DNA sequence: CAGGCATGCCT
DNA sequence: AGGCATGCCTG
DNA sequence: CAGGCATGCCTG
DNA sequence: CAGGCATGCCTG
């Protein structure tokens, strides 16, 4: 699959990609505007995304997490860090996550970084947990490491972040996909984002 | 089995699982007060920590319940609570003590407390058989101590941290669960004061 | 050797001179010179020419070399190279005698060798001196600077000062001048600002 | 066991002056010096160049010693070190040279010695003596300072004196100079109060 | 036991 | 830079 | 934390 | 080529 489909699809198991409540705050480390589809968030801090499914997912099913870029322009291309954060040190030194992946999952030993070998394609997996005794959701905690304005990267290029619900052959059970951000100054540019979108 | 992010949603379960506090002094450095406005714990290092428990149905055998704090901000929400190595190394309240010096919660007057460090999340938390409540008493009365400050640095550092207070099965499935925030200082009576009001301009 | 180089000036016995001719009052001018702020604006990869003078020539096997290091104290200790990313691009880069992670580059030249110091890390540029063409007032070195002073991963906004060096075979020092270095990508508006904020309160 | 290392001012022969640049007014600048009150103001871990002049140049082996002792009187017994929260912590800790439980270091120099007096418990950090290069005044040494003076566990708000001594490959003292050092978070706003109370007393 | 300070850290 | 957070002293 | 400056790059 | 913007990052 050269270019991954981004069509909701919520399936047999009712996949839904949901965010907390979050901050209203200029730098907040990241801000969801339900508005605009859109998650802002700020480099390497953590963002946590709730799943819900109606009805549990077979053995060995997983959530998988793929970048893309927004503009049709510019969907061949694969999404990945800047030579500068791939090769600095910031958040490098002992990290089991490969350098070059724009997205990383937090708190979670059982994470896994898929290279595709035929697309190129970089994406991270993890199982799939079901909520804890009382609790709604499952939360995966992901981070973006490079800014959505970085040079070489993505270069100020929106992207769009696809969350897979797959059956451990590969089989999709269910999809969503929403804007992703990654700024320094969340609140601040969905403020500017939504007062503009008065058209 | 072992959960790396410890949640933190209320849930009474088929046993009616309620905690509460007793009435505290409002002192401005008292031992310990209680915000239900706020559901946030003030309370001093090292000092007795009244919890109660209470249920509608009495809890099968071998039932117990654990207590284990989380950073309450997802910033931090990784980082597996702990003492900050001043007091861990300290000398003051580790001379002698059955606890490890490194964890933050402690029970106090129960020779059943046992303190777990499950190796796989690495976590630490205390757990205490569930004895019922004393004749007349109508609810079961835990004494916590918390042996670090919120504000102590290489530790905690001014993050704050919910107490997740989970009622669990002799194998670890857990039938009910309630959190509070939690705020180990020194002027708890004056950090409730400043707290409520500040909730109460908005 | 010196793991801190320094930046005092020194004219020394030769009286060794560092300036800058006329330069453009363009916003987007390939280079300016603020002789009030002693700092230069240069674009990135643009010839900039530095003009060297000295009363009496220096012996034989003398040479001149240019070395960044930058302003303040708490970042002195790092070696100033460039960016990861202009570093590995390919623009600049293949089919160049200059390594990729130098900074600062002498243009035309080819007699210009660049120096990463085994024990010290640093790196510099140094071409042999030659007096000035016959009848001409300064020997003129043409350098290239080859990151934005704001490039993430390498200069990162902080301010450097390039440092020439009146040296000779052996390294001696025969003399110095140093003056704040600031690339950019408009060195007109930068040094206008600069001088505007001179004259602050 | 007890030392109590002399503070006493001694340039001695080579004339050993320890000085200070022009620093910054900022209230939360990285470090500030106050002639009027001979008291360095300096933040955590933060880059404090020091400037060394002398007259003749010393013998071979001469070496720099920078010891912290305590200021009041009932203090100065106690040996200077890091408070356990940063001493076991992380910060400042991973991959570097210098014990985690000294509290000064010396920046940009791997010939630093850090001491543990077996006998005198002291710990101190000894540089070589380098001469300034061609054309500087002053040797310039980069120094760190790991807790703040109010850190309990530690210092504990216990001001001290810096004792930066020029000596011998022998141990024998050719000179000394003396500080009052406070480490603390916002330097500009603690050394102007600190000035303000002395001038209206 | 509350008033209030010095000083780190947030605003 | 201004001001608040917060351990701890003091009377 | 919110305001506004610092800068590379667009735009016409 | 100058005006103006987008966005990382200080400033008070
Ligand atoms: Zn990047
Ligand atoms: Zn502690
Ligand atoms: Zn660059
Ligand atoms: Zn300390």
């Amino acid at each position: 699959e050269f270019i991954p489909s981004n069509t909701d699809y919520p399936g047999p198991h009712h996949f839904e990609v949901t965010f907390q409540q979050s901050s209203t705050a200029k730098s907040a480390t990241w801000t969801y505007s339900p508005l605009l589809k859109k998650l802002y968030c700020q480099i390497a801090k953590t963002c946590p995304i709730q799943i819900k499914v109606s009805t549990p997912p077979p053995p060995g099913t997983a959530i998988r997490a793929m970048p893309v870029y927004k503009k049709a322009e510019h969907v061949t291309d694969v999404v990945k860090r800047c030579p500068n954060h791939e090769l600095g040190r910031d958040f490098n030194e002992g990290q089991s996550a490969p350098a070059s992946h724009l997205i990383r999952v937090e708190g979670n030993n059982l994470s896994q970084y898929v290279d595709d070998p035929v697309t190129g394609r970089q994406s991270v997996v993890v199982p799939y947990e079901p909520p804890q005794v009382g609790t709604e959701f499952t939360t995966i905690l992901y981070n973006f490491m490079c800014n959505s304005s970085c040079v070489g990267g993505m270069n100020r290029r929106p992207i769009l972040i696809i969350i897979t619900l797959e059956m451990r052959d590969g089989q999709v059970l269910g999809r969503r996909s929403f804007e992703g951000r990654i700024c320094a100054c969340p609140g601040r540019d969905r403020k500017a984002d939504e007062d503009h979108y008065r058209e």
